[PDB]
């Protein structure tokens, strides 16, 4: 059930959850799909990840306006790369409170990203320090450890079977682990499984560059990561 809205695709995953998809024509490799989430929490909307660009991100807000018609209370972005943080200005222009890993906001300038307004910090166990993620409601935010990037974070939705690995997790039939230029070879496998252990009740794993999968994605990604050991 893919709904086309301008150059973006929206798919309902569950009663209060949609997957937003945006495309960037990358030279030689084609038009790359990137996924985030839109979660209705009672009388407000929560956004996970921007589109690639400000224009695309503004089309997510246009879609929310038409299809939900409630204020976007906050957005959380899963690491400091264009597919996840490219549209930060569009969120700020819309007056939306924005949250990222402290380290994402630290990296954002040199990555050519605009920093989120607010910084998340994580306890030893990797769960977000609740003080830093206020009014997140059903969004459960977890730092699995260094993987796809050193600053990558994951999000589960309470009252839902859905967990989001971002660019850390690839689908169960994936060939490679993709871009590893900013990756941590050592702890990737561990981080991939820490995400799995953090959301064990999650039967639908949403990820950046594939349609939603089974938990096989996590094991498959972790198993492919174990070759980097
Ligand atoms: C940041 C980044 C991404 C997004 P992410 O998956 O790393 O989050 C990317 C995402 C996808 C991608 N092709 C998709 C199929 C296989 C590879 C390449 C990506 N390249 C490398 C390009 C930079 C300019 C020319 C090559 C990236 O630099
Ligand atoms: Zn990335
Ligand atoms: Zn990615």
């Amino acid at each position: 059930g893919d709904q086309r809205f301008g150059d973006l695709v929206f798919r309902q995953l569950a009663p209060n959850v949609w997957q937003h998809t945006s495309y960037l024509d990358m030279p030689g490799f084609g038009a790359v799909a990137s996924n985030g989430l839109i979660v209705r929490d009672g009388g407000r909307v929560l956004v996970v990840d921007t589109a690639w660009t400000d224009d695309q991100t503004a089309q997510i807000l246009n879609w929310i306006k038409q299809e939900i018609n409630l204020p976007v209370a906050l957005a959380v972005v899963t690491h400091a790369h264009q597919d996840k943080m490219g549209g930060m200005d569009a969120l700020h222009a819309a007056g939306i409170a924005t949250y990222a890993n402290a380290l994402s906001n630290q990296l954002a300038p040199q990555e050519g990203m605009v920093a989120a307004q607010h910084s998340l910090t994580f306890a030893a166990n990797g769960w977000v320090e609740p003080a830093t993620a206020p009014n997140f409601g059903p969004l459960k935010v977890f730092y699995p450890g260094p993987g796809h990037t050193s600053d990558n974070i994951t999000v589960g939705i309470d009252g839902t079977d859905i967990a989001f690995g971002g660019c850390l997790i690839k689908d169960s039939k994936a060939k490679s682990l993709g871009n590893l230029g900013d990756a941590d070879t050592e702890h990737y496998a561990a981080s991939a499984r820490a995400f799995g252990a953090a959301f064990p009740k999650a039967s639908m794993i949403v990820m950046s560059h594939s349609a939603p999968d089974s938990r096989a994605a996590i094991t498959h990604t972790a198993r492919m990561a174990d070759k980097l050991r």
